[PDB]
């Protein structure tokens, strides 16, 4: 089976409403030979972001569940890098 | 003032020890021509992430308030990005 392929597939929504910037994605997706140039310029004519996760979705699910593995995980590193700033941050505090 | 510089300046502990994750920053830094070549060879050379990011707040107050408030903003960003991801990547659950 492929259950990282069947998790992106069965949390859509989740994804598609909940991750607020794609391009750290695309860059590592990028860097680590996954996506072409054309697989980012096809993520780039997507205008909203909803509309980019969907796309970029849909490119690691038909890529395999070696891909989709790596996404998620990706996710994970994605999701920490920042978190333990999130209350100072509101302290500042910026606009 | 430099009301920005001086948010970094004091409180580097805090920023030094809780970005996991330079390369995010590197690569908007660079895009939003911030950075040069230079600016991300020097800070590759820095060997751990909190040796980086010593590094990037170094280069980021010395170019001054604008970039110094523009990298406030960054962090920001990357934190709000997938941060509504978390709970469920600890349900499905990744190692």
């Amino acid at each position: 089976s492929h259950p990282h392929i069947q998790l992106l597939k069965s949390n859509r929504e989740l994804l598609v409403t909940h991750i607020r910037n794609t391009q750290c994605l695309v860059d590592n997706l990028l860097k680590n030979d996954y996506f072409s140039a054309e697989d980012a310029e096809i993520v780039c004519a997507c205008p909203t972001q909803p509309d980019k996760v969907r796309k970029i979705l849909d490119l690691v699910q038909s890529k395999g569940e070696e891909v989709s593995e790596f996404f998620l995980y990706l996710l994970q590193q994605l999701a920490d890098a920042y978190v333990d700033l999130r209350p100072w941050l509101l302290e500042i505090g910026l606009e």
